[PDB]
């Protein structure tokens, strides 16, 4: 498999900071491009691949980018929000994962002027899709853990989506596998068009964090607050 080096560079590029410290001329050595990932995820900012970064860049993430072409403003503008579950994850009964995207959605719709209703039609302006490797985005997931997930900022067509990666194991967190009702609630996140916190215990932290608590912080509802009127 790759080198800790290899690793590092790889997760450095594909998450957006590679790109960044080449704008500020320090593409070189890896050094700057540390700097703004541990600022980003809130490590101890050493500028070192030390043991809490290489700890960070294994752990399983959102396949959204952290730092920085869709169309439009990046916002919902009707209130009635529709999903379609397009297809299913076997690994699951599909009355539980309705009930994982219902909940994930009755957490935001609590918080925001939006409302979320279920449909069946290729027009919902979330539409729910599992898929593996390449699956129609040319975002393609990465086998077995990393990419978790990804979606779209509101807009037209594919903008609003939310994917699962399908070679996870998905069930409720508990015993084995990522918790596809966490995972939704983030992904559909990035659905009304919040972008990744640098809290480690919000939702909107990109990397997965198992808990049977409550899971929006102060952080979420205030990036929603920030903005729908
Ligand atoms: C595979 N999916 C995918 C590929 C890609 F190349 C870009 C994006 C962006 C999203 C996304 O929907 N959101 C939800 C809406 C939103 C809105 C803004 C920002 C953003 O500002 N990014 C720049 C860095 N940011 C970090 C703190 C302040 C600036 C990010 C996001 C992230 N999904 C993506
Ligand atoms: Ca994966
Ligand atoms: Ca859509
Ligand atoms: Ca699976
Ligand atoms: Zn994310
Ligand atoms: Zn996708």
């Amino acid at each position: 498999n790759l080198t800790d080096r290899q690793l590092a560079e790889e997760y450095l590029y594909r998450y957006g900071y590679t790109r960044v410290a080449e704008m500020r001329g320090e593409s070189k050595s890896l050094g700057p491009a540390l700097l703004l990932l541990q600022k980003q995820l809130s490590l101890p900012e050493t500028g070192e691949l030390d043991s809490a970064t290489l700890k960070a860049m294994r752990t399983p993430r959102c396949g959204v980018p952290d730092l920085g072409t869709f169309e439009g403003d990046l916002k919902w503008h009707h209130h009635n929000i529709t999903y379609w579950i397009q297809n299913y994850s076997e690994d699951l009964p599909r009355a539980v994962i309705d009930d994982a995207f219902a909940r994930a959605f009755a957490l935001w719709s609590a918080v925001t002027p939006l409302t979320f209703t279920r449909v069946y039609s290729r027009d919902a302006d979330i539409v729910i899709q599992f898929g593996v490797a390449e699956h129609g985005d040319g975002y393609p997931f990465d086998g077995k853990d990393g990419l978790l997930a990804h979606a779209f900022p509101p807009g037209p067509g594919i903008q609003g989506d939310a994917h699962f990666d399908d070679d996870e194991l998905w069930s409720l967190g508990k015993g084995q596998g990522y918790s596809l009702f966490l995972v939704a609630a983030h992904e559909f996140g990035h659905a009304l068009g919040l972008d990744h916190s640098s809290v480690p215990e919000a939702l909107m932290y990109p990397m997965y964090r198992f808990t049977e608590g409550p899971p929006l912080h102060k952080d979420d509802v205030n990036g929603i607050r920030h903005l729908y009127g």
